[PDB]
């Protein structure tokens, strides 16, 4: 038995059905939860959706979390340089945890005892979504009607839509980045369509002259784009549209999901691509070398972690209290010039904090001597190479 | 007391020195060993320098080992993805452990009871030789003359070399890169200027109409591009060709040493660049998700191991044999396409390999259920988030 | 549908309930499966209560799997110095593999079309033997009558046993341990009940008289005890009684499960608890020291693979791959000391291979000023601890 | 040059002989710093030799550093489980940087220019205190006179003594262990004689009935024995004298030193082998299983950090904030059984923070689907096992 959820909303048909779904099947009050997390959707017809649906205006949430996932989702996991299998700079498994705990949020205040989504009943989102839902509020009730209701046809799906009254891809948009399936991308022998690319221009139609920019750091985290200081959401912004502009950040690949096997999709990260390049610079002469070679052999561990939707659990804290800790004397400036998908480095420097800044030969002779003990003692053992 | 040395002679002026140094110091027969490995030198010219320098005919060695490079250390490397701090693609760290073993060899065959090279008193070569020469001939002296003669003065060093009878940076070039270190390069904040790059065209310089190309590969390794079978050093020269056409390998880092502090160079990796990006590609529909994911997590080691000198030591072995075994399977072919810096890939697919190729969403319910469960026995006992 | 069925079978109670429900409820023809691992049952009764029950002669397989699980599956793990949470030696999660796989390989020498077993729904070891079978057999129907049948009750458990015609702990036993869970072992506050050990004698009442005994070792894996060469389970099963006439082995844990949460259990481990001891006093000397070390550092990632059912996985065989390459030259003698739960080395001597077999102070002087030069330039850029 | 040197001084016949070499060498005045730190020697004699050799008396610094000892080195350090090689304890390593930090500290109070210590010129110890000496004081002089002056002879140093005017095994105590090394322990193939061992009871002379303990923890720290709180030295201390009663903690093993090769050693480690012990129980019932697995594998790398020397680096802090974040719950009590050698647990429990405190067979058939995939996945590609 249940009497109130609290459902991710977007407004879109299939949420509306599932909307609807909820009323019916489990005969409860359903409170809507819409998110602007850089979609570049407006919010306000999301509340007009849900009121011509029946929803009352007191359970229509909509909340601009913009700000939050930048500082606190997106930069804490750059100060890592996660990447997932060297490509993936994880769009939508680091925005995952952000959406389900805000939805568990709402649910724990309104005196909602379920949370809902419409995330697919085969997919990775499922689980992302879930796990968030239950490091929050763990007595939640979890209604996932692809996984629950016997709609599972177009016609039977149509027909429930009648009875109770853009981009051909499969896309999920966010500040960090854009991704797409489906169509011509099922075949991971076939090059996708021009056309498809709807953030960046391609490094073809990006503009035949470079640009600088210069980016300081503060902790490891973006605090500055050419000598502005700007709220998070508007640093990844502009760096967005300086992406985009130079047509940088498009990547192609096939992934091991979490569930379920390959999958292959494209992306479109063009901020984040600059942000990875240039924090890997400001480390370079900020970070001691073993605090920065420890960071990067833990980083894989940390971006499945990500991935699979483990964002909120004691392993992922654990790794993040490490690699802040690595993030304390990351402050400077990166320089990079912007050409048609190239982010090159051009300079960088610290005004406090470079460890770029006595010893000779005969010190370097002893320290080569001891470490070839080993190799000594072993080719008199037998164990010449 | 020393009677005979093999000495890495490239005919440079530093090497003739140390050359007539030997001779005179240690009061031996020289014997001179020169590797072609890509650098783009004639060989002929360094045996008549060492002729004229007084050494025997038969004491000059000149060895093409271009092949047996990219066969036994590139390609092998590659299999991991190895870059080291998530940019450098160790091209002088994996070259020299090759030359270090042949001089190795050569002093064995020869007779000779000693080794030299004119690596720099306080770099990361003279390390990476020395480990490579105990490797396989643990009984050999050593003599690093940069850290021994008395000869530290440029005028006390002009002198010597008249008593006993090209681009501005200090370069190392082989196969797979090019180095660039000294000049501007020395201050970090300084941009690199633009008539240093001798290998590749810069982005802006290469042409407006990209390229696609096809790889195929076998156990791991490069074995064909564009259907054309060529040797190792064959293929990996068409990549680095194709990689210099189209302004593709540039970077530019402050990188952490093995001896000393840190320190700031520039690189062109054209062909390897390209080799990483399509080895990726060719993992992805072929290896297993958790073998991929292992061999990512141990990379950054062995990329410190390959960087600091220790090519030749069991840790290596070890890493290299599950390497390896993560690389069965790796059969396949890649597609991408080259524009000015950019290396995209558009498509892979495998013959007989490919992982892309039931269950349901009652089946993803039990999976999400046994997952969450720490999550739920965490919340009962006050671990919230 | 389906036709016939491999059944891991014991001839207990529940098992032969299940081989029943299956000739009923799928209506096919069952094959019985049962191996001697160490359990110290009589293997003749179990044909014959499979011929009073219905099987075939010809579909009765019983099988002697002791020597194989030692040398396949016993050492090579040992190679790894594997234990779990730093206590538990694996003793049920090796022995699965070896259990499931041949039940595969009977099937498809059958023609079975399916597997089956007494497995608890909701316990590790169902986990454990389909992953198996999948390895071997991964088009094989997977029959789990735990997960499937309606027979939930005690009493519609007894009425279906009537109708279709010792120690009191829940155990499992093998060559390399008895595992005990459940009566007073379910309180993880309350100590275990004395009369509850059945294997190995307690330290207080092994023998006032230390035992020495010599260990010979090659490539890793023991070949002799006191000079004997023993087949491999004749060689556990002799440390086994020796383990168990000085007490040594007793284990309580609760520990963390692949399914479900917490689970305590404890664990007599007689000859595995000397042979970790022996066998790291064997790497101590002839393994070399980076070697031994990255084995450490992957130790508990490969302890986890064993424990959670992922023997037959390529991760587990990459790192088996790197863990015995480490073991090469693990050729030697142990000696050790055994008294009342006591395993105490007391020698170690290798006749090739030990590395026990030139440097100075100055030498020392120069590694130390090359270590200590991050500190002082980090000193110097105010980071003083 | 040198005005005023901090030594690390014991009273010894070999650091008065050095004291007085500082004195006429280098021309400077001595600073003496003696700490206890459990070796159980008593300090007020050391200011009196250091007297009557001509130390100034507000020149004399001795420090009892018991309590810090235990509380911010040796309790941090277990929450890791700590072990070296799978055996040591690193009780001399883990002493070290708390020495070496101490003296640094005089050396600036005092305005000392320079600190000197009596370590080999050829062991670990050297390392161990130079790196915590520029931990520190990056700008101190650092003069070790075993590496620098020309006193190698016995008989040139006994000559120098005359002209400036207990066990035979080379030991080192501290409140964690004692250490032997020497004599027929040279041989790693030759038995330790009895009447070494000077601490603890040989498990033969432990006494024929047992003793329980119980060990209260909090945040992965002892706080109580038996109920008793007491100081940080007093805890460790009592476990001491429990574990020397009972004969527990002895250890024989080669070790693989950070500089030269392999040594061999004993060790006793009374109260810290039941701190192990305990301390995993501990977190057998409060820890999250990830977040247990996570610390397991980055033990090694921890440990040997410690040993080498590396207790004061960026590495090592990045490790223990990972480290005591999986601690914060780590809050309960550990019954243990002592008998002649063997440390058992028998109980454990926690009053808040257990969580050993729904899920069903279907939702476990849903987790076995997603997991097996892979090798569906596989075995129809022809990778079948």
């Amino acid at each position: 038995e249940v009497k109130k959820v609290v459902l991710a909303y977007s407004g879109g048909l299939d949420t509306s059905i599932i909307l609807k779904w909820l009323q019916d099947e489990y005969n409860c009050e359903v409170v809507t939860f819409t998110a602007d997390i850089g979609q570049g959707e407006e919010l306000e017809p999301a509340r007009k959706k849900a009121l011509s649906l029946g929803i009352k205006e007191e359970n229509i949430f909509i909340k601009d979390l913009r700000d939050e996932f930048v500082k606190d989702y997106v930069f804490p996991m750059f100060r890592a340089n996660a990447i997932y299998e060297g490509e993936y700079l994880l769009g939508t498994s680091i925005a995952r945890p952000l959406i389900a705990k805000t939805q568990a949020q709402i649910a724990l205040q309104t005196g909602a005892d379920a949370v809902s989504h419409g995330a697919t009943g085969k997919g990775n989102d499922q689980v992302r979504f879930e796990l968030g839902y239950l490091a929050f509020s763990p007595d939640l009730k979890i209604i996932a009607p692809w996984r629950e209701w016997d709609l599972n046809s177009r016609e039977k799906l149509l027909a429930y839509a009648q009875k109770h009254g853009k981009s051909p891809y499969s896309m999920d948009a966010n500040l960090l980045h854009i991704s797409y399936e489906g169509l011509v991308l099922e075949d991971p022998a076939h090059a996708p369509e021009e056309d498809m690319w709807r953030w960046s221009k391609s490094p073809k139609d990006a503009p035949n002259e470079s640009e600088i920019i210069e980016l300081d750091f503060q902790k490891g985290d973006l605090v500055a784009i050419n000598g502005e200081k700007l709220s998070p959401a508007g640093l990844l912004t502009k760096l967005n549209e300086l992406g985009c502009k130079h047509g940088i950040g498009r990547l192609d690949i096939v992934e091991n999901r979490y569930v379920g096997m390959k999958s292959r999709g494209c992306y479109e990260t063009p901020g984040g691509t600059i942000l990875l390049k240039a924090h890997r610079a400001l480390e370079s002469i900020t970070l001691d070398r073993e605090a920065a070679h420890l960071k990067d052999e833990l980083m894989p561990k940390y971006a499945s972690l990500i991935y699979n939707g483990y964002w909120f659990s004691p392993e992922r804290m654990m790794l993040q209290a490490l690699i802040d800790e690595s993030q304390i004397h990351a402050n400077g400036r990166v320089k990079l010039e912007l050409y048609k998908g190239n982010v090159m480095v051009i300079g960088r420097e610290s005004a406090n904090d470079s460890l770029f800044n006595v010893y000779n030969q005969k010190d370097a002779a002893g320290f080569i001597k001891l470490n070839a003990l080993r190799f000594i003692i072993a080719g008199k053992n037998g164990r010449k190479f």
